[PDB]
């Protein structure tokens, strides 16, 4: 694909807006359009930027993060920046956090159900994203287009990690159908999943290795809970592709309208077998019953 050569002088570094496991990434500006760049800081950790220059550069979708160029010296990535920053802070960040509702809950899955759908249908060789989980998503729009994309990891994923990654197995592409499920329970609800857990990280890896999953949720839609709970499965077969994903969520999404609303509005907190969702499901069951 059409990847840029970038003059280093031509980009206008503003700030620092967090880092990854190597590199660090700034904001900036470079022909008049908002750009992240994320700069090399040792000569050492130029075999992983190829790799992820090589693979940013075969990549092309609405959902997953457009890089524009590279410049070689200093060697940095030029992608969109996504002013929104990550799912994980608008969810879990610091206050005040927005308000959100059941359709930009369904509608974040969603899309990121259509991006790693186009990850897993690719040519020679399907990718795989193996580290889906909300810090790795960013939003843009108002909050209401999501884009994936890859911090990078050094050596935290335990939540969102499938027992077969994890366990050191040949894992698939079923492994990220497994983070989406619990991305999916994590928006729904506004927790973080494994709290009650807590301590290291081995413990929740020990936890979900002998079957623990996140609590149900009351009063959850039992088509949402069907496609939520398939997504946990041990067995990475019984788990749905991501083909199916996108063709479900899409067609839930009939039940769910104002996903294009913009977070504008704030929102103040508290925390209780089950336990209650955030985003509220009375308009999906309103909406529902008058067609069926
Ligand atoms: C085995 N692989 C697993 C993962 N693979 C990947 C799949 C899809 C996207 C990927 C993006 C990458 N690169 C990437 O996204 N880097 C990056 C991420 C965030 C970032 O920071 C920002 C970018 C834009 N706006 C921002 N706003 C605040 C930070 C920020 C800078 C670089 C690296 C890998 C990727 C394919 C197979």
């Amino acid at each position: 694909g059409p990847l840029h050569m970038i003059d280093y002088k031509e980009i206008e570094v503003e700030e620092v807006v967090g880092r990854g496991a190597f590199g660090v990434v700034c904001k900036a500006k470079w022909r008049a359009k908002d750009v992240a760049i994320k700069q090399i800081e040792s000569e050492s950790e130029r075999k992983a930027f190829i790799v992820e220059l090589r693979q940013l550069s075969r990549v092309n979708h609405p959902n997953i993060v457009k890089l524009y160029g590279a410049c070689l010296n200093p060697v940095c990535l030029v992608m969109e920046y996504a002013e929104g920053g990550s799912l994980y802070n608008v969810l879990h960040g610091a206050e005040p956090l927005p308000y959100y509702t059941a359709a930009h809950a369904m509608s974040w899955c969603l899309q990121c159900s259509q991006g790693v759908a186009y990850l897993h249908s690719m040519q020679p060789k399907a990718l795989i994203h193996r580290d889906l989980k909300p810090p790795n998503l960013l939003l843009v729009a108002g909050g209401t287009v999501l884009k994936i994309c890859d911090f990078g990891t050094a050596c935290g994923s335990a939540a969102w990690m499938a027992p077969e990654v994890f366990e050191g197995s040949n894992y698939s592409e079923k492994c990220d159908v497994f983070s989406w499920g619990i991305i999916l329970w994590e928006v729904i609800t506004r927790r973080k999943p494994f709290d009650e857990i807590g301590g290291p990280a081995f413990r929740i890896m020990w936890a979900v290795h002998n079957g623990t999953r996140p609590p149900l949720i009351k009063n959850l839609p039992k088509p949402i809970e069907s496609l939520m709970t398939r997504c946990w499965s041990k067995d990475p077969s019984q788990r749905p592709s991501m083909e199916e994903i996108v063709k479900i969520m899409t067609h839930l999404m009939r039940y769910f309208p104002g996903a294009d609303e913009p977070l504008q509005y704030p929102c103040q907190h508290s925390l209780p077998g089950r336990v209650e969702p955030y985003v509220d499901f009375a308009e999906f069951y309103r909406l529902w019953s008058v067609d069926h």
